[PDB]
């Protein structure tokens, strides 16, 4: 029987900022129970440390740099020299999505919340294998309704923040957006309970702006400023996820539903007070704190409850995992991900990925087993043993010069399989990305 | 009195491949006498190790990466994702050229031979401060006439190879192109002998294809294959330069004429059998063999004959040097070059450039005094003391880790002042550039 698939994909959450990730300060009871119901990945990665490229990898099961989706698509932030600007930046139309693949297997498909895979009509979710959409095309938006005046006074890219149903039916949220998105996903489950369905629940929680339900803020009297907002926004993310998980149980769909929880990129600790403990770094850098994310898979009667899987896995793996579960027999020859199920169930004791890569311009990483080489524009390449140094504080480059040379050559061989980028950020953002990395160069710790 | 200015700019010549550069195999009598007539620079550099970007720096007196002219403009070789392709790649129109500056000082201005600063009409020499043109818009062409049929049946970029007078008056060369270009420059001197003139004589010699006057091939009976052609093509370059130098002497203009000889980039030893002795590397890499070039300045009664100048200088310096000689008092505030005359004459004993930079994508160089840091995509950054190690064979990076870190930060600070590139080569050419560098990693030696 073809299982339902629910992918809950948070935005800008701290690695440490869930109960199941070791938080005692924040409250995530619903997602903690999801963790206990299935397998928790201790080394789950996104394909990039920023939103657009991460989502391009997730949606395609491919290294997004292979189709030139290398730097983040941010209308108004792009170089005057960029090949594509504004609404023309998007997931190339020749790429086949997770939605397209599950549509081939007869699934009902919906996306709720953040898209960020292009603002033009041709890049719209309903053109990319999704039946149904309630969300926003761009990278961020308010958790409450925009006034008519705010929409009138927005710059030429502001339209991508407007809450939208399907193909251009604009209507602002009537309550806290996190609750709207969760309730919509639960309504869609109810409407499609008799047929295989795929939901992509792309919460904007816990992305800026720092806005919360006042009742949620009240539950954190001992937290201050940004961290109090993050706590409240996290409680909202967890409650809204709860609407979906509870609806599945209520309708008896638990045994025949795959639920995934992950996060688009590492926490931007300076922006939303996210905490990536015990990792160094943040959003937009390639330290573990930027690329390693909370990662759960639940499939009752198929995946052992309360289990952990400790070899590296990728958001790139989700497309082939979902497609195989959906009884798909025509996977494209170009997929970088692997079906995780044989690995999760111990049929395959090998690493799903011996070698993994990250790249934004001159900043790149090659990982070989637990060896991690990090290349930078502004400092010598660093080598970490992640099996003894999760926080990347002990540079072993000088002690292992032959391994550094061999990993450098392997990194460049992979770079040679990539397209040149399709769009380029203004020069100044490389300084912002590196300066924040140096601000969070030390390990984060649970408060 | 405003001096005449003649800039002879060869293409793809080997560093060692002139008598005045230490060759005992090749014949360059005319240019050897030019060297003896003036100052020879032992550390003269182009702004890039390839044609288009080198010429953009030369024409502007600016780091060409500041206006996004970073990778070479080669129609048909560009990424399908490139922002600008074919005829649209060119020196940005908001840049002010060497021609424009000397036109302001009342000079007659001419360019003969290779342009390579854009194929579209708007990038044409007669739009960029040149009165007159006989040459070709693109990067290479035959040293003999193309048939009407060859020109009709060429790909969509082939038109940029056609020999052109002024604004689209096409006529193929009636003899060996090197002789045509020299004789045209000599005719222009004759026509303008009573008025200040500037000639940019951009020979395609000694660029591929390997075609020579049979009478020149006859002067090298003991050489074979590519090296014989290079020898013959070099003798032609020297004779054609001779037409110009002999015309200046014949008309008594020697004492009031600045003559410069240089070369667009290091020798592509695999392509035209050029020899960069005693340097390592070649065209398209940032070893000394790619970026250091033969560099002569003659101004009889102003520059001491038979002298050498040993501090680093740049083609970027030629615009301000020329403009100051032309009595210009309104240099732009954006010029990276300096007027060399005070340095040559000992009015300024300081280094003209304490710091110099090169950049193509991930490949970059910072030089601080005689320290050279080289960054690569596929290997650890290398550090050379050029005052003890001209051939870049003793990597000091491990011995001097703090200097490596300091120069890395300074390199990135300069990168932050640049635009993103305006066009991007196909990915595969980075493999070709690096593999050839490794083929010529050892010092070249005089045959
Ligand atoms: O006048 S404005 O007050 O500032 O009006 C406000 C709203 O506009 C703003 O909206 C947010 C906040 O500031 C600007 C915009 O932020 C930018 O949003 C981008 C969305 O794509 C992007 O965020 S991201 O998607 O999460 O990556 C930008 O962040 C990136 O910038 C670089 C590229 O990658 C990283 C950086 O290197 C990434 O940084 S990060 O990792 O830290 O996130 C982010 O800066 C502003 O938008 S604007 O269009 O520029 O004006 C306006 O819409 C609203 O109506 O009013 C408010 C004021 O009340
Ligand atoms: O069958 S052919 O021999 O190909 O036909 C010939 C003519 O077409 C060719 O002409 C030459 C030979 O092959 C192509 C062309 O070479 C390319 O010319 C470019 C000019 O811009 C460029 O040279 S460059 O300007 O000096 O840089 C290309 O070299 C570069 O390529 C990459 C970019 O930088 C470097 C590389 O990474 C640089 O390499 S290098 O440093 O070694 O110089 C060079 O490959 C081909 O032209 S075509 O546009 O591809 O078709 C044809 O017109 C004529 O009619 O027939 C001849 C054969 O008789
Ligand atoms: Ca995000
Ligand atoms: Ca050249
Ligand atoms: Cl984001
Ligand atoms: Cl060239």
């Amino acid at each position: 029987s073809k299982p339902n698939i629910v992918l809950i994909f948070a935005d800008d959450a701290g690695f440490g900022d869930f109960g199941f990730q070791g938080s005692t300060q924040l409250k995530t009871p619903n997602l903690d129970k999801l963790a206990q119901s299935g397998v928790r990945f201790t080394q789950g990665y996104v394909s990039d440390s920023t939103s657009g490229p991460s989502r391009a990898g997730l949606m395609t099961g491919k290294y997004q740099q292979r189709f030139g989706y290398e730097e983040i698509n941010v209308p108004g932030f792009m170089s005057g020299n960029s090949a594509l600007k504004g609404a023309d930046m998007g997931l190339p139309l020749d790429q086949k999505t997770m939605g397209d693949y599950l549509k081939e297997q007869g699934y009902k498909t919906a996306v709720f919340g953040k898209w960020h895979l292009g603002d033009a009509d041709r890049f719209h979710p309903l053109k990319r294998g999704f039946d149904t959409f309630l969300g926003f095309r761009g990278g961020d938006r308010s958790y409450f309704n925009y006034s008519e005046q705010e929409m009138k006074n927005g710059n030429k890219h502001f339209f991508d923040k407007k809450l939208e149903r399907d193909f251009g039916n604009y209507e602002e949220p009537k309550e806290y957006l996190t609750d709207v998105l969760g309730k919509e996903a639960a309504k869609y489950i109810e409407q499609n309970k008799d047929e295989p369905f795929f939901i992509y629940l792309a919460f904007n929680a816990v992305h800026t702006p720092l806005e919360s339900d006042p009742k949620d803020l009240a539950k954190f009297p001992n937290l201050t400023g940004k961290r109090k907002e993050l706590a409240a926004m996290t409680l909202g993310l967890d409650r809204a996820s709860g609407y979906v998980l509870d609806k599945l149980k209520e309708l008896g769909l638990d045994d025949n539903t795959i639920v995934v929880f992950s996060n688009d990129n590492g926490g931007p600790s300076d922006k939303n007070a996210s905490n990536n403990a015990p990792l160094a770094g943040t959003k937009s850098n390639q330290l573990e704190g930027g690329i390693r994310v909370p990662f759960l898979i639940s499939w009752p009667k198929h995946i052992k409850p309360g289990s952990t899987y400790d070899y590296p896995v990728s958001t790139l793996d989700l497309l082939p995992t979902f497609y195989s579960a959906a009884k798909g027999k025509a996977l494209g020859s170009d997929i970088d991900g692997v079906d995780l199920l044989p690995y999760i169930q111990g049929e395959n004791t090998a690493r799903p990925h011996k070698v993994m890569y990250w790249k934004k311009e001159n900043r790149a990483v090659i990982r070989d087993n637990d060896w991690k080489l990090i290349r930078y524009p502004d400092r010598p390449a660093e080598l970490y043993d992640l099996s003894s140094d999760i926080s990347e504080q002990t540079d072993l480059a000088a002690k292992n010069p032959e391994r550094v040379k061999t990993m450098f050559k392997s990194l460049f061989e992979w770079e040679l399989t990539l397209e040149r980028p399709r769009w380029l950020l203004k020069r100044k953002y490389e300084k912002y990305d590196i300066d924040r990395m140096d601000k969070y160069r030390l390990p984060a710790t649970q408060p």
